[PDB]
């Protein structure tokens, strides 16, 4: 049984109490009361549409995916990575496909900087999408589950399906479940073709192992996900720990 497992067990052992104590006990986030209250009041320049522009944004900033030229955004929900590349200034083009409908998300019309070469598609099951060229190829799906196996299928399916559209672009892709041996043996193979390398994001709850398969990086893919696993494991043993907090991001208003 690995690390990951064990943290499973144990995260599906809490009680809610104690669950909502962990799962941000020590972890970076954003301070989102300024743009839940503008959002409310139907602002559309500034605010982020949710926590992921912070979230993406951090690995921007770091170098970890660079986006550029075409962008598409696999699993946008509201829109909060497709605003963020929007504003960025090699990119040209955001193309964001979501589900939406019951149980999801839907995008959310805005005009901070770059709105209008952002086009947000709904009704949208990436997994009956055919690929298209891009040069950037950005993918945020994977839906948590008590059950590891189901988190695990959950996983390979993302893994199979964003494959084709990756040829030689920038990318950035939530790995749910890293953990599992069968997981590892396919990122370890898509890491020998496309090269990057898995991180994870502070932003990131303690109550998911998620971790993001970055184009921009190189490293031991079985010696990061047993580091996170370490982690999270420690994260239960530790007194609790309120979250870092930092400023949520300014994206701005007009056309490009
Ligand atoms: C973690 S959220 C993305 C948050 C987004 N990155 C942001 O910054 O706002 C993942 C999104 O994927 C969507 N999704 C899940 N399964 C999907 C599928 N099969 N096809 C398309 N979208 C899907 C969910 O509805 C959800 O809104
Ligand atoms: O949970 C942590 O992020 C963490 C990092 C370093 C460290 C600890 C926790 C306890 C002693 O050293
Ligand atoms: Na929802």
């Amino acid at each position: 049984e690995t690390l990951g497992e064990k943290w499973k067990k144990k995260l599906n052992q809490l009680s809610r109490k104690e669950f909502d104590l962990y799962k941000k006990s020590g972890i970076t986030e954003v301070d989102r009361t300024e743009a839940k209250e503008g959002l409310k009041r139907g602002e559309t320049t500034h605010h982020a549409v949710s926590r992921g522009s912070a979230k993406l944004q951090w690995f921007v900033e770091r170098n970890m995916v660079i986006p550029e030229g075409r962008v598409i955004d696999l699993g946008c929900g509201r829109g909060g990575w497709s605003y963020y590349c929007a504003g960025l200034k090699k990119v040209t083009e955001v193309r964001g496909y979501t589900k939406g409908g019951p149980g999801h998300e839907e995008p959310v019309p805005m005009s901070t900087y770059g709105w209008n070469i952002v086009k947000l598609m709904s009704g949208k099951d990436v997994f009956y999408l055919p690929p298209e060229k891009c040069d950037t190829l950005l993918c945020d799906i994977g839906e948590s589950s008590p059950s590891p196996t189901v988190e695990e299928s959950r996983t390979i399916r993302v893994l199979k399906m964003v494959e084709p559209w990756l040829k030689n672009n920038q990318f950035c892709i939530k790995v749910l479940n890293p953990y599992m041996p069968t997981v590892i043996e396919h990122l370890e193979r898509l890491q020998r073709k496309h090269g990057g390398m898995l991180v994870r994001n502070p932003l990131s709850r303690n109550s998911t192992h998620e971790m993001y398969w970055i184009s921009n990086g190189t490293g031991n893919i079985v010696s990061s996900v047993n580091m996170v696993s370490r982690l999270l494991l420690n994260r239960f043993t530790m007194t609790h720990r309120r979250p870092t907090i930092e400023k949520d991001v300014d994206l701005g208003a007009g056309t490009r």
